[PDB]
């Protein structure tokens, strides 16, 4: 879970975003109990979908790329497929996450 | 402050009463570490002034995770909503507009 890129500003989401032809962005806070549930699963995913770029994003500390996605929960997982924001997992949801990448 | 007077649902038993004993009610799950949630508290103040036939709770998802569990509360903030002794769905996210039409649609 260290190991995925952490955005901390608009420039570097912005990049990703046109970087990437699929790209999952996990929304988190620090001490958040589903969060950290969540971390398990997606190094799973990383692993299981190489060409799919995840990273993630500190709603508090980024509360600016935060509200650029719509996120209002915690966590939330945005899903973008060509530089479109093509879908978004709310909550702590391993299956619905799963099924959203096996699409992009 | 007015959020600090809220009730909190502690345990299962006061959760099952809570849902048999009010005709209508919402839910507040809740984090400590949740700056959404805490920026909710103002909306959730006013939401109780202005629905006086509406019981309004808290649950504190850390400190009572069996309820959370229950009520499969997956992201914070959500609001369960419940009406006639059954829990009718959720309102997930800091987003006082749905919350406030799921409220007055009770």
């Amino acid at each position: 879970y260290t190991s995925i890129t952490k955005l901390t500003n608009l420039t570097e989401f912005r990049n990703l975003i046109k970087q990437n032809d699929k790209l999952v962005i996990d929304f988190y806070a620090t001490w958040c109990g589903p969060c950290k549930m969540m971390q398990p699963h997606l190094t799973k995913l990383i692993q299981a979908y190489p060409d799919v770029r995840f990273v993630k994003c500190d709603v508090d500390e980024s509360p600016d790329i935060a509200k650029e996605c719509e996120v209002t929960a915690m966590p939330t997982f945005v899903l973008g497929k060509d530089g479109q924001l093509i879908g978004k997992i709310i909550g702590a949801n391993p299956t619905a996450l799963e099924k959203g990448i096996k699409d992009l």
